[PDB]
C-alpha cells in the first residue's frame, strides 16, 4: 500500500442554505505522497501547473483521483498544482471549491448547535494501493469570526475512517473498502437576529392581546381579539420562511401555538361569558378575573418548556 | 449479441421539486461486461482512469455509452473509470448526478404515495449487440432514513423491459428496439408538517367562524363573519405554493371550499334570518338552532370522504 | 444540391414558462444522407460515437451542423452518434434538449389554444449544396397525454420553408437562402385549475357584496361593501403572477374589472342614497329595488361577452 | 492597417431586466476583410466549419478575436464558420447569444423612450493594424414588431468610434486605441398594462377616499378612510416591483405621493373640525365645503405635471 | 526572484448583492515582466492570442497563474492575450469577470459607506521567485458615476501584502509567503430610495397614529389604533427584504421600534385611563395632556440617537 498526507487549508465558509441543506466551501487541496526517484532540473522541484499535468500524466506518472463524497454537483476546481520532487515525493495541489450537503438537526432552532462535514475518498484506490496517513487542518482566516448568521467554536474535529462499498463485491472480491478523510466544523447560531425581529413583536401582540381583557364593551373586547387573533394566525409561515418543511416544531412554533390556544380560549372564554349572560345584564365576576393568575400560567409553560427542553 | 452486468449505487436522494415535477440523484454506475483476453502488465488488473479514457477509445476499445432516458438536461458526471483485465472483462465506472423527471398523481396530497423511477439505456446499441443481463442495487446509505419530507419504505424494485424505437426505421430496418433498465424506488410523504401547520390553524378558524353564532347582536353575527370569510378565501393559494397549477383538487382544497361553503350558508342563512324579521323585532328560532346539528353533519361530510377516499 | 432525410423523435415536452415565453424540448436528431460509397470492416455498418467523430471528420468527412433557430442559449446535445454505410449513406444521431422560445397570443387566457414550433436550419450551407428532401415525425411518448398544464392534441404538423437571409448578400451575392424545417405541435390548456381556483372564490365575493343589499343599517352598508371593495381590487394582480405584463386584458382581467364597476357603483348608489335623504328620515325605495333586475344585468353582460368573444 | 467589413444580422431581443439592467439579444455576426490570395480546390471558396477553424488558424490563419463590451459574462457562442476564397478574402461568421447590459434612465416610467447599445471591438488589434471600414444592419424579423412590453421603432442607427485605452501606456506607447463599433436600437415602452392595470384600481380607491366626505356620522368618516389610507401606503412598493432601488421618483411614484398628501389631509382636516366643535353639537360648514373645489384642485396638480413634465 | 509588474483596468462595477455580500467586477487584467530575450519575426513585437497560447507554453514559455483569492465560483475568463518581445519582456493580458465577495458592516445603514477590495495572488509562485514591483489603477469609466444604489469616491487605494501561508510548511519548509495585490475602490450609499419611499410613509403612519390622540370616543380611540399598530408591526420585515438576517439594528429598525414603543405606550395609556374611569363617567385631563410634550420627547430621542450615532 502507499501513504498518504493530506494537508487541508479553509478559506472561507458561506452560503449556509437551511433550506436545501447546502452550504458552500471555499479553500485548497494538498496531497503529499512518496513514490520513486527521479531527475529534474537543477536541484530544484519542479513546478508543473495546469494544462501541463496531463501531459506528464500521460508520461506515465500515477495521480490519483481524490473526490469528495458529500458534495451536490460537482467541486468547482481552478487551478491546479503538481509540485515533482527528483528525491521521490510527490506534491498535488488544487483549489476546489464545492457546495457541501449533510444532516441537520433543527429541535432547538433558535440557539442551535450544528457542525461542518467533509467526506474525502480516492476514485478507486482502496486502502490496499493508497492510504491515508495522516491529515492536519488549516483553519486560521475563518478560525475566530461570525458567518453572516453562525458563529464558529474552536478548532476542526478531524478522523479517517475506513468504510466497506459492497457495490465493489461482483467486480472486486475482498478488497473493496476505502480510505475516507472525515473533517469536521463546529458551528453555533447567532440567536439575536430572532431574539429582536420576531419574539419582540410577537410578545407585544400578545400583551395587546391580553390588555382587551381590560375593556368593558362587547364589541371592543370581541372584534380587536378576533383581529389579532387572525393576523396572529397569519405569522404560522416564518418557519417556512428561512427553514424547509420540516416534520417537527421549533421555539417560534411551540410559542405561536402556545399564543394561538390563549387566544383561541380568551375567545371561547368571553363567548361562554356572553352565554353565561342570561338576562344581558347580569354580570360575571369569575371568568374574567383570571387576570394575574394565567399571565403567571402562561409563564410557567414558558418556564417548563425552557427548564425541561435545555 | 453482448451480455452486460450493470451494478447501481444510489448515494442519496434530494431535491424533490413538485412544482417542476424534478428530483435529483446521486450515485455511481458500473457496467462489468465480457469481452476478448489481453495483455496488463502484472496479473493484476490495469486502473485507467479520467483523460486517459480516451487514449485507450482511440486505441481501439469498445466503450458505449449508456444515456439515462428521464433526465432533464444532461447527467452531470464527475470522475469515470475504466477497469481492464488480462482475462476479457471489461469495467466501466463513474459517478453520475442526474436531476430526474417523471409523472407524480397527487390525488390524496397529504397521504401520498410516490416511487422514483431511473431509466437507463445504451445510446445506439440495440439488444442483437448489447443486452443487459441482469442489475443488483445497492440502497444502503438512504435505506431506512427520512429525505426532508418524504420517507423510504423497503428495497428497489427493478425491472429490465424491452421498447421498440420506431424512429431508426429509416436507418435500421428490423433491429431497432433497446434494452432498458427501469429502477423503481418506493416513497411515502410524512403528512407531519401540513399536519401542524395548517389544518390545525384552520380548524380553530373554522371554530371560531362556528362560535360567531353563539353571539346576540347584528354587527357582531356579520362583521366577524365576513373578515373571517375573506382570510379564509385568502388562503386559497396554499396549495400552489407546493404544488404547481394542478387541475385537481386535494384534501386542503376540499376541506377549504367545505370551510367556503359552511361561511358562505352561514353568511346566507343570518341575510335570511334578517329578512324574516319583518318589524325588526320579531325573533327567530328555528334558524339558528343549528348549533348543535350541523356540526355533525359538517363533521359527517368529513368522515364520508376519509372513509370513501381511503 | 444534395439532399437530406431527416426524421424527429420527440421525447417530452415539459417547462412552459409563458412569463419568459420559454418551453423546453426533449428528443433526439437523426439525419440521414446519401454520399460516396466506401469500405467498412464486414458488411456491417461502422458505429461512431462521440470523442470519435471528431477523428473522422479530420480525417475529411463532411458532417454539416444543423442548427436551431428559435432556441434561448445553446442546445444541451448529449451523446451524438455516427452512422456509416459502405455503399455511401451517412446517418448522424444526436440527442439535443433545447430551450424554445415563440411568440404567444393570450386573448382567450383560460380556454387558450397554441402551437410549439421548432426551426431548425443547416448553418452554412444554402439548398444549392445541402436540400432538406422530407421529414417524418415520431411523437408516440407524449401523443395522447396532459402536460401539467396543456392537453395535446393530435399529431404534428409539419413544413419545410425556403427562407431568403439578405445578410449573406455582401459573402455570397446570389445563393443564400436556406431550407428550414419548421414542425408545429399544437396544444390547448386545461382551464380546470382556475375554473375552481379563482372564478369559484371571486364568485362568493361577488355574491357577498351583492347580498350586502339586503341590510337596514348604515354602517353594515358602508363598512363591509368598502373592505370587500378593497379586497377585490387586492386580486388584480392575478394574471401578472402567472403570465407577464401583458397589453390586453382576458377573461380574468374582464371579470375582475366588471366586478371593479360592480361594487363602485354600488357604494356610489348607496352614497347618493343617503345624500337623497335630506332629512336622514325619508326613506328611499327605487333605488335599491335594484336586487333581481341588475344581476339579470350583470349575467346579460357576462353571457354577451361570451356568446361574442367566444 | 487593414481593413474590415462587419455585417450584423439581429435574431430576436428578448429578457429586458430593468431590474438588473439587462437585456439579451440574439444574432449572427459576419466579419469581412481582405488579405493575401491562395489556393482553394476548385473555383468554389473553401468551408470550414466548428472543430476545424482551429486547425487552419495552427495552420498559420490569421482569425482576430471581436469581443463585446457591455456584455455581462460572456456571449454564448454557437457554431462559428469561416469562409475561405482564393482571390483574397477572409469571412468568419458566428452566431452570439449574448445579456447586455447598459445605463437606462427611468425619469417618465410609463412613457419611456429607451434604446439597446451593443459595443463591440477587437480585443488586441488597434486601428494601425486592423481598421472596421463600414457596418451595414441586418434587422428584419423584428423590424416592426412588438417585444413583450417594448415597443420598436425604426431602423437602427450606427456609429464606429475611436477610444483611447490608456492602460496600454506601459506596453505600447503611442499606439493604443481602438476601432469600436457602435450600434443603437431605439425602443419604446407600451404604457397600456400600467394604464389598465394600477392607474385604474388606484383612481377608483382615491374617488372612494373621496366619496367618504358626503357620509354624516364620525365613525365611518374616520374608520374607511383610516382603513383605504393603510391601503394606499400599502402600494407603496410597486415601483419596487418592476424596476430596482431607484434614487428617483416615477409617475406612479409620484401620483401615491400626492394620494397619500390628499387622504393625510382628509384626515387632518376631519380631525381639526371635530377639534373645532366644541360642544359636540356646533357644526362646520365651510370645512368640509371642499367637495367640489378640490378635486379641481387635485386634477390641476396633476395637469400641471402633466403639462410641464412633458 | 522575478519581478512583476501589473496594470489592472475596471470596466464595470453592478450586482451588487447585499443578501449574499457579493458583487459583480468586469475589467482586464495586464502583468508585465522581463525575462531572457528571444527572437522575433520582423522588429515587432508577436501578437498569441487564445487556443495559441498553450502551444507556446507547452514550447517552454513561463507563464504563471495570477488567481484572485476573494471570489465566489471561478473567474468568468473571455479572450486571452499573450505579448511576446524580442527584447525579453513577456506581457500576458485577460478579460476577467469575477463575482467577488467580502465582509461588510451595516451599522448605519442608510447612511453608510464601504469599499470594494480585489484580492489577488500567483498561485504557487511566491515572492522568493516571483515578486510584484508595483501596479498602476486605471478606473475612468466608473470614474465619477453612479451605481445603481451606490455613489463612487475618488481614486482606488492600492496597496502589495506579504502573507504567509502556514499549510505549505509541510510542503516548502522556509519560503511560503506570497506577494498579494490588494485593491481597494471607495464607494458610499444614496439614502435617496429609502428617504423618499419607506421613512416617508411611516412618518405619515406615526402622525396619523399620534392624531389620533385627538378624538372624543372610546372606540374610535382604540380600533384605529389597533389596526394601526398591527400594520406598523407588519413594516418589520423591511430590513430583511434587502440586506441578510443581520443580528444588530439600522436606523429604520430603530426607528420601527420606537414606533413600536410610543404605540404600546399609547394603547397601555388608554387602557390606564379607562381603567381610571371608575364610574365610566369620570373624566381625565392629565393623562392624555401630552400631546404636545411627548412629540418634543419623541423628536428629542430620534435627535439624541442622530447626533450621538452620527
Ligand atoms: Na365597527
Ligand atoms: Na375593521
Amino acid at each position: 500500500p502507499v501513504d498518504v498526507s493530506v494537508s487541508i487549508f479553509i478559506n472561507k465558509i458561506y452560503g449556509v442554505n437551511t433550506l436545501e441543506q447546502t452550504y458552500k466551501v471555499d479553500g485548497y487541496i494538498v496531497a503529499q505522497w512518496t513514490g520513486k526517484p527521479r531527475k529534474t532540473p537543477g536541484d530544484k522541484p519542479l513546478i508543473v501547473e495546469n494544462t501541463q499535468i496531463e501531459r506528464w500524466i500521460n508520461n506515465g506518472l500515477w495521480v490519483p483521483a481524490l473526490e469528495f463524497i458529500n458534495v451536490v454537483g460537482s467541486p468547482d476546481t481552478g487551478n491546479k498544482r503538481l509540485m515533482l520532487f527528483p528525491d521521490g515525493r510527490v506534491i498535488y495541489n488544487a483549489r476546489f471549491l464545492g457546495s457541501f450537503s449533510n444532516d441537520m438537526d433543527f429541535r432547538l432552532f433558535p440557539f442551535d448547535r450544528q457542525q461542518f462535514v467533509l467526506e474525502l475518498e480516492p476514485f478507486s484506490y482502496n486502502n490496499q494501493q493508497l492510504r491515508f496517513s495522516d491529515i492536519q487542518v488549516y483553519t486560521e482566516n475563518i478560525d475566530n469570526e461570525e458567518i453572516d448568521e453562525w458563529w464558529i467554536r474552536g478548532k476542526a474535529s478531524t478522523h479517517i475512517s475506513d468504510i466497506r462499498y459492497d457495490h465493489l463485491s461482483s467486480v472486486q472480491p475482498n478488497q473493496n473498502e476505502f480510505s475516507r478523510i472525515t473533517v469536521r466544523i463546529d458551528a453555533v447560531r447567532n440567536p439575536s437576529y430572532y431574539l429582536w425581529s420576531f419574539i419582540l413583536p410577537l410578545g407585544l401582540i400578545i400583551a395587546a392581546s391580553w390588555s382587551v381583557f381590560w375593556l368593558e364593551s362587547f364589541s371592543e373586547r370581541l372584534q380587536t381579539s378576533f383581529t389579532l387573533m387572525l393576523t396572529v394566525v397569519a405569522y404560522a409561515f416564518y418557519t417556512s420562511n428561512i427553514l424547509g418543511r420540516l416534520p417537527y416544531t421549533t421555539y417560534i412554533d411551540q410559542m405561536i401555538i402556545a399564543g394561538y390556544g390563549s387566544i383561541f380560549a380568551a375567545i371561547l372564554l368571553i363567548i361562554f361569558a356572553h352565554h353565561r349572560q342570561a338576562n344581558g345584564v347580569e354580570d360575571d365576576l369569575l371568568i374574567q378575573r383570571s387576570r394575574l393568575a394565567f399571565p403567571l400560567g402562561f409563564l410557567a409553560i414558558g418556564c417548563v418548556l425552557v427548564i425541561r427542553f435545555f
